[PDB]
């Protein structure tokens, strides 16, 4: 309803992408943010990896493989390329596979060129700065197309006065993607700052800020299991 | 004797608190620093988690469950609340369960209110700053009640000139809790700075600084086992 | 041929050093950078650990144990000692075991003394600064013996404008060791910045900069297996 909940395929980077999508089905999510150079896996032939050089046949097969699992290949990233050729090929590929967003970590001088590509392919762009910070992204984005947005990192939720969502300030509306790293059961943490379940408080804040972008989750798949993460996904999804 | 050695229950956050306390028994420790929102586990009913809203009956049961295992619920934290109501409820709960310390990560404007609660409940407070640093805590604490102290993080022990214990400076005496994160066998590390076993050198420094607070240990329970950690606990405990 | 590829024994710090060397054989590497206080393991007696106090007999046995596995004990580190006695003993030990390099994290005032030891034992020194940065190492090293070099950390390869190799600048030639932390399959990462396999691009850059030092790799042995790492080692080694 309000926002989308997807998985960062990096979560399962030790698996093939097809296996990752099978896990995504077991988690009960309908969206993915895929990182490049993951082995695709059957039905793709061995040693074929995710990259913008995939043949038209393999691009069509990749689209089909997402579709039959009920998962949209909504995003690719994080891309941090150094040449215009790479950016061009990356945006063309994203468009060809049918992504609606790309997450990117560019230099400031690359933004002009990247914006032209966003327009050319009707691709939304969520900029991730290098992990002074909040001021630069707002200053850089001011006056640029609405396609040019922000990939916001949700750090360690929640600590008093370090609320990543409350930093949205003047660009709350340009926030297109939220990265949840190391998602835990009910967003529990060694440090907490909420009277209610942290994941409930998190969802409430997203509602209050009318976030309608993509919540892209990552977790440590060696330290957590599908059942544990499904506890958190419950609140992240059933609100929407 | 000199100091206390306890566990951070975050170590086993993938388990229930009762299971965590069973592990704490196998480790041979008599103290715990508990984080909120962990499932309690039997004898508590399913879906009951650690938080300051526990009924008087459940508070009494929690006290009993610690006591029969020979473990004191000495600390709760790290709390980083944003409202006075939350702080009030947290300190009341700590007192009700019989904690002697709480670890906290507040803003500077909250210290006055937090100090009033420390006095009101005779609760000691170990302040953890956001992970300029050493100066602020000393300046903030100067002239405040002896209950207002510091939760010191022991980073990567030991590197020349970056000794966290030697930073104690003028507030060595206000150091109430030391957090050991990612405890390894004999405190071995990829970088070392001692001629003797690092854990032996660490213990010696604690003796030299007359540390008599709580050493609160955390480790990666997926990368280490009880036997390995018991090697380090040996020196941390048998000195005292 | 061009450079050496070795393992950081920290990778397997949960094992004995002998077991670590067995794993190093299974990986197919001929060099090691060993951290101190690891249990040695059979044929050494129980509770004997790696440190500069090993008897001449045990030093000779350690040399033999490396040799029969086809692995050179090329480096020890990272050492971050606080006294001259410790440094002296560490360099003497490195020489006695037949290391050609030591990785170290000293204060600036210790460099003079450390350089004297490097000369005295013909030991190369790779300085690792505390993890303003690039300027200090160049300024500190200027005019010092060619034995005094740099241990460079390869962070998260590869992001545009944050290329650790391109920072080599004026001291490319004093770079003696490159630390690869958390090595992944084909150096894949959640953020990428290359059109080709990241490990291929990495190797190409090392060739272009004529790096001929030691690539010292570490990985998470709980999250990766020998087969996965052998995929990356393939390109790191077969280029040379």
């Amino acid at each position: 309803a309000d926002w989308k909940v997807g998985i960062q395929t990096w979560t399962f980077h030790n698996l093939t992408l097809m296996e990752t999508l099978d896990k995504t089905q077991q988690l009960g999510m309908g969206y993915a943010e895929a990182f490049f150079f993951q082995e695709l896996g059957a039905p793709f032939p061995k040693e074929t990896y995710l990259n913008y050089d995939l043949s038209d046949d393999n691009c069509a097969l990749l689209r089909h493989e997402f579709k039959i699992r009920g998962i949209k290949p909504i995003a690719f990233g994080v891309a941090s390329y150094g040449t215009n050729e790479e950016w061009d090929k990356f945006f063309a590929f994203a468009h060809k596979i049918g992504a609606h967003i790309v997450t990117v970590e560019p230099e400031l001088n690359q933004l002009d060129y990247i914006e032209s590509l966003a327009k050319k392919y009707d691709m939304e762009v969520a900029i991730h700065n290098h992990p002074a910070s909040a001021e630069v992204v707002e200053k850089a984005l001011k006056g640029r197309s609405p396609l040019m947005g922000v990939c916001a990192d949700i750090g360690h939720w929640k600590r008093v006065g370090e609320d990543p969502l409350k930093n949205l300030q003047k660009l709350s509306g340009r926030i297109k993607v939220a990265h949840l790293k190391d998602l835990t059961d009910k967003m529990e943490d060694a440090t907490w700052g909420t009277g209610i379940l942290p994941v409930k408080a998190f969802v409430n804040e997203l509602k209050r800020q009318h976030f309608n972008g993509l919540i892209s989750i990552e977790y440590d798949d060696f330290k957590s299991d599908i059942q544990e993460i499904r506890n958190s996904l419950e609140f992240l999804q059933k609100c929407s």
